[PDB]
């Protein structure tokens, strides 16, 4: 990989395929091209985390609808680590040993899918702490199935962009199925 | 080095590639396009302390999320410093052996990483210290799990320039995770 | 040296360097010119007291934070006077001892540095001297720690700067970590 081995990473897969796993999009876009230039499109393909959690997400919706979960990690991309909430789980160990089993399946470049329960009121108590830290007027709406924080009042540029930064950062750890954020309209 | 061996050190890495440690972002850049220019990228790297402070940062987000810390000094950079919080912690000593393990591994130019224990108390108290030093109003609100310092009323050119870099101090010494400086708004 | 053996002084180090120690910054600026031209930049470094008390400062900053000091007098640069508190003072000789055998370290052109204590009301009092001796009005204000001189009225341009003048020399002599001025603003 050269100088690009820290933006890259290069893994086998079941499937026989070759996996570049990428940080962002534009470096998705970019090394989706050197591939379609070189003609290795129909044995390598582009992997982020972003793209990667919404392919599994469309499988969940149709067979596992009723999932209470989070997000997929890839911090180590042989390994990811799917977050399913603690409270809200009703499967037994046997049903997501299954479940695991049908992750690595749709992931030919994982050696194994951990699954891990996450706290929802941690989950919520994050959200709460990041805006507190900026001090921010927020109300924390909570729903069944889910908590809204409404963010409220006018804000600078700056403070704009520090809260969309939360806002995102928040998602990237947690995803967008429990907590979500709102403004507030008046 | 030469007329440069002020600016900059070179240290061996666990990994065979060589570090070069820089003192800023102005000399870190530098330093990268010399590299880039005689094909070292992939055999050498530049660091300092700020990138690398936000690059371990966001790996004890994921590996260590509750941990209670302030930041990592290189002063001596095969002997990184960790700063951890004296009142927050829950480790015990193998457990911060194993923490100082994990450093270690994720920077193979250190020999070792001593982990140090920092008063809370005391970081607030050099805040503070440092506001009273310039005669600056300010509010200290103590908050959970960390202090914001308003800084109240108007000031002039040379008075924000000389909070700004007593802030800015601040920061490259304690992090910005516990003790945070705002400026009231009116 | 010739026609400029009055204003440098060339003085050999323990790192095999040499030293030039010069009384300003222009001579200073000058003299690094002259090595980077002759090429001795990588064997020879130019002094100053202004410039040598601000490099110590900030290794005692992170070494011995809650020091209680004013300033380095190099009036014999082979032997360097380290100004510190005696009220404030809290290290016993062994102490100060090891504090003087790394401050020795850290020039290596000094064959030793001494540790002297300096009273804090004569500190203060000299200040206060400074100003009476002007006819100066002025508050003095003690804090915690330090106390201000707060020069207060309307000043001529020659008075402005005869004060000036006052206030420079003070913090040549006792640095500025103690007594400080400042000009009442209305």
């Amino acid at each position: 990989l050269g100088q690009e081995k820290e933006r890259f990473q290069v893994l086998p897969g079941r499937d026989k395929m070759l996996y570049v796993a990428a940080q962002n999009e534009r470096d998705t876009l970019w090394a989706r091209q050197v591939l379609a230039r070189g003609d290795y499109d129909k044995n390598a393909r582009v992997i982020n985390e972003n793209e990667e959690n919404k392919r599994i997400s469309i499988w969940l919706d149709t067979y596992y609808p009723q999932l209470a979960y989070y997000r997929i990690h890839f911090d180590e991309p042989r390994k990811p680590v799917f977050w399913l909430s603690r409270q809200r789980n009703t499967m037994s160990k046997k049903e997501l040993e299954v479940l695991s089993q049908k992750l690595r399946a749709l992931m030919p470049y994982a050696d194994s899918v951990n699954i891990t329960l996450m706290d929802d009121v941690t989950a919520a108590g994050q959200a709460e702490a990041g805006l507190k830290q900026q001090a921010l007027p927020y109300s924390r709406r909570n729903h069944k199935g889910g908590v809204t924080f409404v963010i409220q009042g006018a804000l600078d540029d700056v403070e704009i962009l520090r809260a969309r930064q939360f806002v995102d950062s928040y998602y990237r750890t947690w995803g967008g199925r429990y907590v979500q954020f709102a403004i507030e309209l008046k």
